[PDB]
C-alpha cells in the first residue's frame, strides 16, 4: 500500500540484560512511519519464549521490571521462538519498506541492534547500516536548550511496543520544539 523507500522502521527490545553475549532477547516489536513520522502500520508485538535458565540471569532491575510489566508471564507461556520470531517480523516489514533502506530507528537503538547481530543476524540484515538514534536529538536538546525537555515526558513501562511509540512521539515533538526543517 504505502510501501516506499523512505519509511523507516521502528523497533525497540526487551531481554534479560545489557549483555549481548550474556542475555538474551524476550520482546520485540515493530512499527513502521513514513519518512514524515505518520504511523503507517504496527507490527508483530512478540514475546519471546526463554527457559527459566536464561531467565535466572536477570538482575533484581530486570526481574522487577519484567515482571510488574506482565511480561515475564508472558515469555513463560509463549510458543514462539527468535527465529519464528523473525520470519513473523520480516513477513510484516516486507510490505511495508524494502531491505536495506532504513536505517535502525529507536532510543539508543545501537544497544537493540546489537543483540540483532547476535540472536537475529537474519533481521539486522533488514535494516540500512545507519541509525536514527531519537536520544542523540535528546542529548543535543539537552546541552543546546535544556528547558525544552521540560515539555515532554514518557512513561517508560519496557513494554516493547508502548516503548517504540514513544520514541516516535519524542522524535515528533523534536521535530515541533527543536528543528526548523
Ligand atoms: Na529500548
Amino acid at each position: 500500500m504505502s510501501f516506499s523507500d523512505q519509511n523507516l522502521i521502528w523497533i525497540d527490545l526487551e531481554m534479560t540484560g545489557l549483555d549481548p553475549e550474556m542475555h538474551k532477547i524476550i520482546e520485540m516489536a515493530t512499527i513502521v512511519t513514513d519518512s514524515e513520522l505518520n504511523i503507517l502500520a504496527e507490527g508483530p508485538v512478540i514475546a519471546i519464549h526463554q527457559p527459566e535458565s536464561e531467565l535466572a540471569k536477570m538482575d533484581e532491575w530486570c526481574t522487577t521490571t519484567h515482571t510488574a510489566s506482565g511480561l515475564v508471564a508472558r515469555v513463560r507461556q509463549s510458543q514462539v521462538s527468535e527465529e519464528e520470531a523473525i520470519d513473523q517480523t520480516l513477513a510484516f516489514l516486507k510490505q511495508w519498506v524494502p531491505e536495506g533502506k532504513s536505517p535502525i530507528c529507536g532510543n539508543s537503538i545501537g544497544q537493540d541492534r546489537r543483540f540483532l547481530y547476535k540472536h537475529m543476524p537474519r533481521l539486522e540484515a533488514y535494516f540500512h547500516y545507519r541509525y536514527i538514534d531519537v536520544s542523540t536529538i535528546k542529548e543535543l536538546t539537552r546541552r543546546w536548550q535544556p528547558e525544552v525537555l521540560k515539555e515532554f515526558s514518557k512513561t517508560g513501562s519496557h513494554l516493547a511496543l508502548d516503548d517504540i511509540r514513544e520514541s516516535i512521539a519524542e522524535l515528533q515533538f523534536y521535530r515541533k520544539a527543536v528543528f526548523k526543517i
